[PDB]
């Protein structure tokens, strides 16, 4: 439905003060805003993101993806007109793994967003409530599991340069079209995921619970300085004590009792179903098969 139109939103480069005011007015009338950051690649390959180059934004108020050129605009100009927007708790800010992004917004821009919802944490919260799984999943896994969508391939020229790590990559101006298109991809996927995860009676976790859980991550990573102690035991998981407090106890399989999978995924329940040895059907045994014993039918 409306999820199909999200991925065909075109990008608008915002690199002037007039384009910045036109974008702020549009984002002001929004209810949710998907956010992402493209930063300079760091030779140290350390935790903290590099110098912010682009901030990507995609809201439900307009069919467009704003690419704020923070490098050209300078952080000071970009912050002066985006601060209250990011500080407005009445507008939901959507992220996929907000940790290093919130750290960069705090360290480099001096802003701490309000009303944040981390859709990667949202997915892990579902995995925790159903399977007692606290691992974090990548964007593609979440897109396939939640929306049944296989995202298109990222441009390998941009992907190799970023994995290579010799250069800032995102310092060049103007940016090629395949860099601009690469940068606008994540915010489209993020806003799409919110339609499947927010306002859904089939989602077993309340949004307010994941909002409270995300606010803890923001408080931990928006401290106006580089974060040293990570909130999670490993980078690819979610703090279990935070899951127990905000989401509740972890779940498991109602059939066999084991954690890590649900009843629909249980091998033992599937292997234990009666399978007719005479006609192959699942559901009955040979002693009750009408095909083998027509005296029953
Ligand atoms: O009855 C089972 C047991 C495991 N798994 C799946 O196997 C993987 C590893 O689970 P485990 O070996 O840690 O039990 C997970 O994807 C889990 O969902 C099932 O689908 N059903
Ligand atoms: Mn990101
Ligand atoms: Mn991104
Ligand atoms: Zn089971
Ligand atoms: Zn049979």
């Amino acid at each position: 439905s409306s999820s199909s139109m999200i991925l065909k939103y075109p990008y608008r480069v915002v690199d002037t003060h007039e384009k910045l005011k036109e974008a702020v007015t549009s984002l002001q009338g929004a209810r949710s805003i998907a956010l992402d950051i493209e930063a300079f690649c760091t030779t140290d390959q350390a935790k903290q993101l590099g110098r912010i180059s682009l901030v990507q934004a995609c809201s439900d108020a307009k069919p467009v993806v704003f690419l704020f050129d923070v490098l050209t605009l300078t952080p000071d100009v970009f912050v002066k007109d985006m601060q209250s927007l990011l500080s407005d708790r009445e507008i939901r800010k959507l992220f996929f793994d907000c940790r290093r992004d919130v750290e960069a917004l705090s360290c480099q821009l001096g802003v701490k967003p309000e009303g944040v919802l981390d859709l990667q944490v949202f997915f892990t919260a579902i995995q925790w409530k159903l399977r007692s799984v606290n691992r974090r999943s990548g964007m593609g896994y979440v897109l396939k599991s939640v929306a049944g969508l296989t995202r298109q391939e990222g441009d390998s020229a941009v992907q190799t340069a970023m994995t290579l790590g010799n250069r800032p990559v995102w310092d060049i101006r103007p940016l090629p079209d395949h860099f601009l298109e690469y940068a606008a991809g994540d915010v489209r996927h993020i806003l799409l995921l919110s339609n499947y995860l927010v306002g859904n009676k089939d989602v077993p976790v309340d949004v307010v619970a994941v909002e409270r859980l995300t606010a803890q991550y923001v408080e931990h990573y928006a401290v106006g300085k580089p974060v040293i102690t990570e909130a999670d035991a490993t980078p690819a998981e979610v703090n279990r004590a935070w899951l127990e407090r905000y989401i509740g106890p972890g779940g498991g399989c109602h059939f066999c009792g084991a954690k890590g999978h649900t009843e629909a995924e249980c091998f033992k329940k599937q292997n234990g179903k009666a399978k007719c040895s005479f006609c192959g059907e699942v559901g009955h045994t040979a002693r009750n098969c009408f095909k083998k014993h027509p005296q029953l039918l």
